[PDB]
């Protein structure tokens, strides 16, 4: 009736030992958590990062949000101090329910959220903050500059400090030189009651990890990675407008979990409270809303486990003609080029992915040869701005190889879309390649050595 809450997602309480290494721990829980898409992690009670801030000096620009189910919204791109926002947000929740904010049951806000997003009689609109850390509004975790407490430095380089999550050596996005700005850096989220984030998966099917610093809880819904296409099909029918192609302007939407459960999509939920961690697994759809005033920090990340998924995702993007954030192949080769200083298990996994990359590339080069492309020249793709090296057809970011033509100066196609560049005859085409097969096999061999 009304709303049936989805079954709760797995909750984990690592001891200090298992908690010590984030990447170790995530790998342990992975067979469990990947069945539910999201999971929750409560740090040992000991572990308590000092969030220190002046609520008056931290300003940010509010984004505005209408609350209608199945209505398209864009993924994020006056002015509030954290205090004035806190005051607006508590006033709002308190007025909406005629109650003190911490006396509204979470059950109720959930019920009420889904009621007001379906009723287009109501048009409730809320505000929120979303931004990567900057000079006016910084990470809620300890960084490096002012002088820190003796305890603030304890957490200064914890693995669960989310600033450290990109740059760790068991992470893969780590050694990406390319400034994948929005991806490798933490986002900051200032919530109020009903402010929400629509159904989505992460760029390149990466993990994410989300930390609630303080404030009222955040409610999550999650779908395991294996049911992603099932969910997408359900959303194609009930809301086909979200799927019309787009030059960052992906459309995402709010949709009732019960609607998905009804169509046999497994959904899980949790309330994330202050000091708890939520982890989303690869290709795991999620959405949720805030119970009231709160502050969260989140970051994208990639493990060795993810590398094959990372390849599969880029293949998938190509079919969808969806833009890439970074070149998977460029990442692999950068790792191969630093094979000597690589973590050994990392090296073994890069090696297996390199092996696939190379044999696919061999085949693709044979194919474009038999299409009459004869001329060729090495090309340093990594020097090109990403928008200067997308396949004109499927929009994938080129790095291993591309086809150019003197007839269409500056355009490129991947080797899958040779026939889609221009109407000149094959001998006017040119294979632009980063590496010869002879350059590549030694790069892989260095990985095999480092892994033994
Ligand atoms: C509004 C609002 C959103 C959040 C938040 O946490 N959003 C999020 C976005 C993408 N993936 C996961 C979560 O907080 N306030
Ligand atoms: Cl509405
Ligand atoms: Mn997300
Ligand atoms: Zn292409």
């Amino acid at each position: 009736s009304m709303f049936l809450p989805p079954p709760e997602c797995p909750v984990f309480e690592p001891s200090w030992e298992e908690f010590a290494d984030p990447f170790a721990f995530i790998h342990k829980i992975r067979p469990i958590a990947e069945q539910t898409g999201i999971c929750k992690v409560r740090p040992p009670p000991d572990w308590q990062p000092p969030f220190a801030c002046d609520v008056d000096k931290l300003h940010f620009t509010p984004r505005i949000q209408r609350l209608n189910e199945l209505e398209a919204q864009t993924r994020v791109k006056r002015d509030y101090t954290l205090r004035t926002f806190g005051e607006m947000a508590d006033a709002f929740k308190s007025d909406y329910f005629n109650m003190p904010v911490h006396m509204v049951p979470t059950e109720l806000v959930e019920k009420e959220f889904w009621r007001l997003v379906s009723t287009i009689e109501e048009d409730v609109t809320v505000e929120y903050g979303a931004d990567i850390a900057s000079k006016e509004f910084g990470s809620g975790f300890p960084v490096r500059d002012i002088k820190l407490s003796p305890e603030e430095e304890e957490y200064l380089d914890s693995g669960w400090n989310l600033n450290n999550m990109p740059v760790m050596e068991q992470s893969v996005l780590a050694h990406i030189t390319a400034d994948i700005c929005g991806m490798k850096l933490p986002w900051l989220y200032v919530g109020m009651c009903f402010s929400s984030f629509c159904w989505h998966i992460e760029d390149h099917w990466s993990y994410s990890i989300n930390y609630l610093h303080w404030g009222e809880p955040k409610t999550w819904y999650g779908v395991p990675g294996y049911a992603a296409e099932q969910l997408e099909n359900v959303m194609k029918k009930l809301a086909p407008e979200l799927f019309v192609s787009q030059p960052l302007h992906q459309l995402v939407t709010i949709m009732n979990p019960n609607t998905l459960m009804t169509h046999e999509v497994p959904v899980y939920r949790t309330n994330q409270c202050a000091g708890e961690f939520v982890i989303t697994f690869p290709r795991a759809y999620h959405s949720g809303f805030n119970q009231g005033f709160n502050f969260a920090e989140a970051v994208n990340f990639c493990t060795v486990d993810w590398l094959p998924l990372g390849r599969q995702c880029v293949e998938h993007y190509r079919l969808l003609h969806r833009y890439c954030v970074f070149s998977h192949d460029e990442m692999i080769c950068k790792m191969a080029s630093k094979a000597d200083v690589l973590d050994v298990v990392v090296a073994s996994t890069v090696q297996k992915d390199m092996a696939i990359m190379i044999e696919d590339e061999k085949a693709l080069r044979e194919t474009v040869r038999k299409l009459g492309v004869i001329d060729s020249e090495r090309m340093d793709f990594e020097l090109l701005p990403d928008d200067e090296r997308q396949c004109v057809k499927c929009k994938t970011t080129c790095f291993m190889s591309a086809i150019s033509c003197s007839c269409k100066p500056g355009l490129l196609v991947c080797l899958h879309h040779v026939k889609e560049l221009c109407s000149c005859p094959p001998y006017k085409y040119k294979l632009r390649y980063r590496y010869t097969l002879d350059d590549l096999y030694p790069m892989m061999n260095a990985l095999k050595l480092r892994a033994e």
